[PDB]
């Protein structure tokens, strides 16, 4: 008539509701009171017949759809909700102690159950019983751990342990369970074997392969947020139901790597479609926790309580002892193993994780499969009994006790750095209240409020609220404006002071670092890496963030520039031409290499069953594909040395020659025709296979190395940008003179050793550093973008729709973005002159300029560029990396900038001296044909314009830098506020500049100017100050004077 289901799971959603609810403050988990819920809700079943009905065709179902409805859910949201960097990063250490501890605590329970127990139990049924005693899951403890400040990657450990814990506690309980209730099968000891290698490899490959697909799927999907939903549903349920029933393969392993793999690569999913896929497998695993442990309750207390004694609460109170016991012995006994890892374990975390068993669903939807296996045996109703009474003491006791725990052994207190910090934001959101509130008390429409409710409600309190002597050491280094006495250092005391500048600009490093992932400049793994590398520093005596162990992020070697080097090898390569070289005949031969491969397997297969002569043997095979297609017209007819000295075209005449011996065959047309026809259908089918799938290999490859280095470029970038403002920022913070020079030496030599280990990075790969280059840039551009959108909807320029319109737009050109070749070549140096910044717009001028330009080879140790020497040239690198060495200023130059400006321009002996710390290939063009293309030359942009904005930039930032230092504008939002203005000229203005309240900046970049009614000249180029109202400019010949101001936007 009517689903009685749909009621019971309403029922459980609202039961659950109100268990969330009401037990908020309660230590006791929600899961206790749905289980005596659940009791409660089965004996008035027992008693009452309509609820009898509903519980009898919901908590009575079959154990097949049980476990295909409930388990992918809980095992796909325990391998998504993972943070899997830091889980691959401990992957070992979480495997081998998972896989050796469930094996050893299942035959520990096992041996326990048969020589404790009263029951006549044999072997397979007690490791059956440990498989489902020894599945964990806890997630209590890790929302703790996550929760309670530090020890975060012991949540991971705890999580991993846990995942890999239940996938091979569900493999092994099917294997026995296979052994003990469906005995009829007898076997070998060769299909026993087979039989374990297909369940543990093939769960893991079936797994890889449908998150591959799945992967692929994907990434190609724009604008469409409830398909990429579905297929994720539609992959976890398909994945576990064609392994678990049509592959006959361990299908939990499969949603286990499915999840992890999808949990890898986030990158495909939109970010609104990722928080929806978290949130929404949060909740399916929430109903599907609620659901089981309301039926666990109803036919416990239906059928589970019918047979027990004493001796059964005996054996319960005993097993739990002697379970935790025994998890206890497991972790103590796997501790050197696991402490010869490099995140080895403390006493103190492995009696956290040894109290953090809490048995779960997954034991208890498996003791339901036990029990409704078992049929009318009291096996399974000992099984239930035990397992849920194992939960139940597990949950309640590790519960409160595990919140205790974390109290006493010291891994609660919340670390003085943090709580500073707390107490910093919590302070100025009581300020920024308070500035609130004085301004609501004087306007017109809020006067009235009354304000006691509104100091009520908007009241923020800080959560937080040998240690005190430490704090007071603290305080005490702190020669700061809080106290005023001049005095002087001790060596005690410099030490105290260099310990407290090291720790300064450590944390003033890592606020850099925050401060970069905040703008969407960092990665997040790159960010974890920074601070992790940063805090590693901090915590030790004088190390700072050092190179050595930053080089790591950027170790390109491995496996994989091995495996490019090799296949780049195997496919180097070196009238009746023409067709192959428009290479559309290999597409055509590829695509009959597979359509001869799969009927050909269709023949071996009616062969290995070995009508009408099986189709006259398929037409001959259709006279073996018209013998190869005439052998592809004989080659195209022998084209010459081409044909002749390829290898591959070696084994094509193999192909051509053992396909004449099958027409000699067919001419004498018995078992040595199929096996010889076998030998050449497979060898044809993997050799030509071979040349498709090996570029697809040189790409899978080129995506590793991608990958690896986009991790590496964003580390290196990450430190560079945030030692570039520290060095900025340092001088307010540090106070003495001698320290001060000491980490400038420090943050100067860090800096240039990894600017240069960035440049012989790319020097190293140069197709895959372009594509992260050019995907890098991509992403800044669109970023700004979309910047740019929100600000023009905010300011209401643009209604929400058409801004809605252009945001798709540019997420869907970023989800194209993820989808980039991964190896884009190099340009040629004529493109690299083209995309000059200061010769991008002019056509004509370009064709002058390479009119012009002379390709220059230099080796090792050259010296390109002379201080002593006057200027005749202008370089430009277009491959290669140069050293600076100036008067100190270091500074090692890239690939696609230009030397020489101000030596062209202001005619005045070079500044620097450049050499080759590899070999260098630069443009150079003559200083007379500079100045006839700085003549012939006379648009609104032109080459002295250009060049002297490029040059006024270069010397503008640091400047700008400097000032807004203290109010912390990144390099880029500087670059960007300083690319809004123009040069001015002074002959418009009669050599008489006014400076203007609209003028953010006005930095002269060469010359000498006369500043405020003559009251002093101002020689040096510098930022012109705002006190300054006006500055007079004088003509003086080749002094040339420039300033570069921007003004503010106007909307
Ligand atoms: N502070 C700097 N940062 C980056 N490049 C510089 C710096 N100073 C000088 N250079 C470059 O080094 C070149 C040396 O010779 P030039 O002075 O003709 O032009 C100079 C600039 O291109």
């Amino acid at each position: 008539h009517a689903p009685k289901v749909i009621v019971f799971i309403s029922g459980s959603c609202l039961f659950g509701a109100i268990s969330r609810s009401l037990f908020k403050k309660l230590p006791i988990p929600y899961t206790v009171v749905l289980l005596i819920l659940g009791a409660i809700l089965g004996v008035v079943a027992s008693n009452v017949p309509l609820v009898e009905e509903h519980t009898r065709d919901v908590a009575h179902m079959d154990p097949h759809v049980l476990l295909q409805i409930f388990l992918p859910v809980l095992i796909f949201e325990s391998a998504f909700a993972m943070d899997v960097h830091t889980f691959m990063r401990s992957f070992s250490q979480v495997c081998i102690l998972a896989l050796f501890g469930l094996v050893v605590a299942s035959v520990l329970t096992a041996v326990l159950a048969m020589n404790l127990f009263n029951y006549n139990w044999n072997f397979s049924e007690a490791m059956m019983f440990g498989a489902i005693m020894s599945a964990t899951d806890p997630v209590a403890v890790v929302a703790l751990l996550k929760d309670l400040g530090a020890s975060k990657q012991l949540g991971t450990i705890i999580e991993g342990e846990s995942l890999l814990n239940d996938g091979c506690a569900i493999v092994i309980f099917n294997v026995f369970m296979k052994m003990v209730f469906f005995p009829q099968l007898t076997s070998t000891v060769g299909q026993n074997v087979l039989y374990f290698l297909q369940v543990a490899v093939a769960g893991p490959l079936w797994g890889y392969a449908v998150a591959k697909v799945t992967v692929f799927f994907l990434s190609h999907i724009f604008n469409d947020a409830l398909v990429e939903i579905t297929i994720t549903l539609a992959a976890t349920y398909l994945t576990y139901y064609i392994g678990d029933i049509w592959l006959e393969v361990s299908g939990v392993l499969a949603v286990v790597v499915l999840g992890l793999i999808v949990n890898a690569e986030k990158t495909s999913i939109s970010p609104e479609v990722e928080v929806f896929l978290h949130r929404f497998w949060e909740m399916l695993a929430y109903l599907a926790n609620t659901l089981i442990f309301m039926m666990v309750g109803v036919v416990v207390t239906q059928k589970a309580l019918v047979a027990v004694d004493k001796m059964d609460w005996f054996y319960l109170i005993i097993l739990y002892l002697a379970i935790t016991i025994i998890r206890g012995m497991v972790i103590s006994l796997f501790s050197p193993i696991l402490s010869r890892i490099g995140y080895g374990l403390t006493w103190r975390n492995a009696v956290i994780m040894t109290w953090g068993g809490l048995r779960g669903a997954v034991g208890l939807a498996l003791a339901l499969v036990v029990e409704n296996l078992a049929g009318n045996d009291v096996i399974g109703s000992k099984f239930l009994f035990h397992t849920a009474g194992i939960v139940v003491l597990t949950l309640v006791i590790n519960a409160t006790t595990i919140q205790t725990l974390l109290r006493i052994l010291g891994m609660s207190d919340i670390s003085i750095p943090k709580r500073l910090a707390m107490a910093g934001a919590v302070r100025r959101i009581h300020e920024g209240q308070n500035r609130t509130l004085n301004m609501l008390k004087s306007d017109r429409f809020l006067a009235d409020a009354d304000w006691d409710i509104a100091t009520a409600a908007c009241e923020i309190s800080d959560p937080y609220s040998a240690d005190e002597l430490t704090l007071g050491e603290r305080k005490s280094v702190c020669p700061g404006c809080k106290a005023m006495v001049p005095n002087e250092p001790s060596p005690r005391e410099f030490a105290d002071m260099m310990e407290e500048a090291r720790l300064r600009m450590l944390k003033a490093e890592k606020i850099s670092y925050w401060k970069q992932f905040e703008h969407g400049m960092l990665a997040r793994e790159a960010l974890r890496l920074l601070v992790q590398h940063a805090e590693v520093a901090a915590d030790e005596k004088d190390q700072f963030i050092l190179v050595d162990d930053l080089k790591k992020s950027w170790q390109i070697k491995g496996i994989y520039p091995w495996l490019k080097r090799k296949l780049e090898d195997l496919i180097s390569e070196k009238l009746m031409y023409k067709i192959c070289h428009h290479m559309a005949f290999e597409v055509t031969i590829n695509i009959a290499i597979v359509l001869n491969i799969v009927p050909i397997i269709m023949e071996f297969v009616v062969q290995d069953k070995m009508q009408k002569i099986e189709d006259a043997l398929r037409i001959s095979n259709y006279v073996f594909f018209v013998i190869y297609a005439i052998e592809a017209i004989v080659k195209i007819l022998g084209l010459g040395r081409h044909y002749i000295v390829s290898h591959w075209n070696k084994f094509d005449a193999f192909i051509l020659v053992v396909a004449l011996v099958d027409i000699i065959i067919a001419e004498t047309l018995s078992s040595i025709k199929v096996v010889k026809l076998f030998r050449l259908l497979r060898g044809l089918r993997m050799l030509r296979l071979t040349k498709a799938l090996i570029p697809k290999l040189i790409l899978v490859v080129n995506g590793k190395i991608n990958n690896q280095l986009s991790l590496g470029y964003d580390v290196g970038k990450g430190y560079i940008i945030g030692e570039e403002e520290v060095g900025k920022i340092i001088d307010r913070m540090v106070d003495n003179k001698k320290i001060l020079r000491e980490l400038k030496h420090i943050s100067e030599t860090g800096r240039l050793q990894v600017v240069k280990e960035l440049g012989l990075l790319q020097r190293e790969h140069p197709g895959i550093a372009v594509s992260v280059k050019t995907r890098q840039a991509i992403r800044t551009i669109l970023n700004h973008s979309r910047e740019t959108i929100h600000e023009l909807q905010g300011a209401g320029l643009l209604d929400e729709m058409e801004a809605h319109k252009l945001e798709l737009t540019v997420e869907i050109k970023m989800k194209r973005l993820m989808n980039a070749p991964s190896s884009i070549p190099p340009p040629p140096p004529e493109n690299l002159l083209k995309n000059v910044s200061w010769l991008a717009g002019d056509m004509k001028l370009i064709d002058f300029i390479k009119a012009r330009a002379s390709l220059l080879h230099f080796d090792y140790g050259e010296v390109i560029v002379r201080e002593g020497d006057e200027s005749d040239g202008l370089f430009l690198i277009v491959s290669g990396l140069v050293k600076l060495y100036g008067k100190v200023f270091e500074d090692y130059l890239t690939v696609g900038n230009v030397i020489g400006e101000m030596g062209v321009l202001t005619k005045k002996p070079r500044n620097a001296t450049v050499t080759c710390e590899t070999t260098v290939q630069v443009y150079f063009i003559t200083a007379e044909d500079m100045n006839i293309a700085i003549d012939t030359f006379t648009l609104y942009p032109s080459l002295e314009y250009r060049l002297w904005r490029v040059v006024a930039i270069r010397i503008a930032t640091p400047l700008i830098m400097e000032q807004m230092a203290f109010q912390g504008w990144t390099q880029e939002k500087v670059k960007l506020h300083l690319e809004r203005g123009y040069l001015v000229d002074l002959a418009e203005s009669h050599f008489q500049f006014n400076i203007d309240a609209t003028l953010e900046d006005v930095i002269l970049i060469n010359g000498t100017a006369y500043n405020a009614h003559t009251r002093e000249e101002i020689r040096s180029p510098c930022l012109i100050s705002r006190t300054v109202h006006k500055l007079t400019f004088q003509y003086t010949a080749t002094e040339e004077p420039r300033l570069f101001v921007v003004r503010n936007a106007e909307y």
